[PDB]
């Protein structure tokens, strides 16, 4: 996006902080190239010159204002793919009550109780739990208040920048490139879930290629559904975003939200409203308050959604921008944020797109980086989803996500204090994938330890998962 305003306040926002994550057994035995973001300037990992604020928001280098003509596409693409959406899962948007949004509806979580809540109760010392009741549903009259500044459109806020307490490569790590999260007013993530929790529900529910999302779906037994598809096609083209978040500019977001989010189509006129207010944000870290006009907020309440929505809008305008006749039957794809994976029998020329996504501020490579261009005859077996990849299961001949042992190793090499046992279970979900032989080699550090499932008993789970009928069958 756009900074158009920095300025110094009174109001100290703390940003600084200590990691919680140290190594695991398994990190001397594999040694991984990532480490623990850094959280703090004064971390002696970092690199000469620089500077953890700036690092932050460099991102931030401008809001592309698109043309009369094409905003005009942009809008016409945006109406074309809300009308499949809308279509496939139909409309009953409707606002969903104070209870339904903070204890949640089926496809949609309820909310964390203990996570932060934002400005300015953060400076106020006021946790989550002291505003609103997550046991019974109910809010207190602090939110109540702002409720009505919502409904009647008259609400304003501030975000808190939060630093992400995660793994990143050491290379990243050093030059200061830690991810943040933009932490909005816990009142503000529960009217967006009030406006659009009801939709938002659906389309986890819905995921597949039909409405071009993978929001809400399960690896294990999906990847047989979205392999089986693709695989049917001529090309397959896996594209990789800079900055996706935080390069949609504000000409994309007002459009999509005025297409997708229509009272036509069941939601309350406050729907447009709530999402429009993302576009242009005042962000607190520290002494500091920074303005941006354009961009995706970072952790926002249905990013997920509204970044998937997104991607799906850009491919169909990018192709539009260039070839005659396009329509939704062109091609075929399936995405997770800026994650995407796109397919079509027509020899599509993805590096002639380029300029395209250019005019929407966005910057597309292939995914795979053995190529400085885009290229043909690729399929589903050769791309990156979701960091897994598509293989085929040899025992069933079903896909399975396979998840690169590099990674897994990593992710393996460090935890929070007190949840190794239940990050392991959760590991060997992902692992088994990788066959019998990696399975055994990832888990023998913690052997004696701590309880490895067996690999026998997770692959069975996975082919009732996968598909229930197979697994009865195999007991005739």
């Amino acid at each position: 996006g756009l900074i158009v305003d920095t300025r110094d306040v009174e109001e100290r926002v703390h940003v600084m902080r200590k990691t919680k994550l140290a190594p695991t057994v398994a990190h001397g035995v594999f040694n991984p190239e990532f480490g623990p973001a850094a959280l703090s300037n004064k971390d002696p990992r970092l690199n000469e010159g620089v500077v953890l604020d700036e690092v932050i928001f460099s991102k931030h280098k401008g809001d592309t204002k698109m043309s009369a003509e094409d905003k005009a596409l942009f809008r016409r693409c945006a109406a074309d793919y809300a009308s499949r959406l809308h279509s496939v899962l139909g409309t009953a948007n409707a606002p969903l009550s104070i209870y339904e949004a903070i204890k949640g509806v089926d496809g949609l979580d309820a909310m964390e109780p203990d996570t932060a809540p934002g400005l300015p109760w953060a400076l106020q010392g006021k946790r989550r739990g002291a505003l609103i009741d997550f046991e019974n549903g109910t809010v207190g009259p602090e939110v109540e208040a702002a409720l009505k500044l919502m409904e009647k459109r008259e609400y304003k806020f501030a975000c808190q920048t939060f630093l992400k307490d995660e793994i990143r490569p050491m290379e990243k790590v050093r030059a200061g490139k830690t991810r943040i999260v933009d932490v909005l007013p816990v009142e503000h993530i529960l009217y967006t879930r009030m406006m659009i929790g009801r939709f938002c529900a659906q389309m986890h529910s819905n995921n597949g290629p039909q409405i071009g999302s993978a929001v809400g779906c399960n690896p294990d037994v999906d990847w047989q559904r979205f392999g089986t598809h693709f695989a049917q096609y001529r090309n397959v083209w896996d594209v990789d975003y800079s900055a996706f978040d935080a390069n949609h500019c504000s000409d994309a977001m007002n459009i999509m939200f005025e297409e997708v989010f229509r009272t036509e189509f069941g939601f309350h006129p406050n729907a447009e409203w709530i999402l429009k207010t993302l576009v242009n944000t005042e962000h607190a870290y520290e002494n500091k308050r920074i303005t941006v006009e354009g961009g995706m907020p970072s952790g926002c309440s249905a990013t997920s959604i509204i970044n998937t929505i997104l991607n799906n809008i850009y491919v169909l305008y990018a192709l539009r921008r260039h070839y005659e006749g396009v329509e939704l039957d062109t091609y075929t794809m399936i995405s997770y944020g800026d994650d995407i994976v796109v397919a079509s029998d027509y020899d599509l020329d993805f590096e002639a797109l380029k300029p395209h996504f250019k005019s929407l501020g966005q910057t597309i490579t292939p995914a795979d980086k053995s190529d400085k261009g885009f290229v043909l005859g690729h399929s589903i077996t050769d791309v990156t989803f979701l960091k897994r990849h598509f293989h085929m299961d040899y025992g069933t001949g079903f896909y399975k996500p396979v998840m690169a042992s590099k990674t897994l190793e990593a992710i393996l090499s460090f935890a929070r204090r007190g949840t190794i046992q239940e990050k392991l279970i959760s590991v060997a979900g992902l692992a088994v994938h990788s066959g019998p032989d990696e399975y055994r080699r990832l888990f023998e550090p913690f052997q004696g330890l701590f309880e490895i499932p067996s690999y026998r008993s997770l692959y069975l789970r996975w082919v009732n998962a996968v598909c229930g009928d197979a697994a009865a069958l195999e007991h005739h």
